[PDB]
Protein backbone atom coordinates (compact mmCIF):
# COMPACT_ATOMS: atom_id res chain seq x y z
CA UNK A 1 0.00 0.00 0.00
CA UNK A 2 0.99 3.14 -0.67
CA UNK A 3 -1.55 5.26 2.12
CA UNK A 4 -0.53 7.79 4.50
CA UNK A 5 -1.27 8.70 8.67
CA UNK A 6 0.02 5.21 9.31
CA UNK A 7 3.61 6.38 11.35
CA UNK A 8 4.01 7.59 15.33
CA UNK A 9 3.66 11.00 15.47
CA UNK A 10 2.38 13.15 19.00
CA UNK A 11 -1.34 13.12 19.71
CA UNK A 12 -3.26 16.71 20.04
CA UNK A 13 -7.19 17.62 19.53
CA UNK A 14 -6.64 20.42 17.84
CA UNK A 15 -4.70 19.50 15.27
CA UNK A 16 -8.10 21.30 12.65
CA UNK A 17 -7.68 24.58 13.55
CA UNK A 18 -3.66 25.01 13.20
CA UNK A 19 -1.84 25.42 9.71
CA UNK A 20 1.21 23.78 8.66
CA UNK A 21 3.92 24.45 5.79
CA UNK A 22 4.93 21.53 3.40
CA UNK A 23 8.18 23.26 2.97
CA UNK A 24 8.89 24.75 6.38
CA UNK A 25 7.61 22.66 9.11
CA UNK A 26 5.98 25.67 11.64
CA UNK A 27 2.54 25.65 12.72
CA UNK A 28 0.32 28.68 13.28
CA UNK A 29 -3.48 29.47 14.45
CA UNK A 30 -4.86 31.90 11.83
CA UNK A 31 -3.35 35.45 12.21
CA UNK A 32 0.00 34.76 12.62
CA UNK A 33 -0.04 32.57 9.67
CA UNK A 34 -0.57 35.57 7.69
CA UNK A 35 3.48 36.36 8.44
CA UNK A 36 4.17 32.64 7.09
CA UNK A 37 1.95 33.39 3.93
CA UNK A 38 3.52 36.23 2.84
CA UNK A 39 7.72 35.16 3.85
CA UNK A 40 6.87 31.54 2.20
CA UNK A 41 5.26 33.33 -1.47
CA UNK A 42 8.23 35.80 -1.50
CA UNK A 43 10.89 32.91 -0.59
CA UNK A 44 8.76 30.55 -3.08
CA UNK A 45 8.23 33.55 -6.02
CA UNK A 46 11.84 34.43 -5.33
CA UNK A 47 13.42 30.74 -5.38
CA UNK A 48 13.26 30.63 -9.44
CA UNK A 49 16.27 28.95 -11.05
CA UNK A 50 17.34 26.77 -14.28
CA UNK A 51 13.58 28.44 -16.10
CA UNK A 52 12.43 27.07 -19.08
CA UNK A 53 8.91 27.90 -20.96
CA UNK A 54 7.89 29.07 -24.65
CA UNK A 55 5.38 28.63 -27.24
ZN1 LIG B 1 6.40 27.84 4.48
Amino acid sequence: GSEFTSSPRGDKAAYDILRRCSQCGILLPLPILNQHQEKCRWLASSKGKQVRNFS
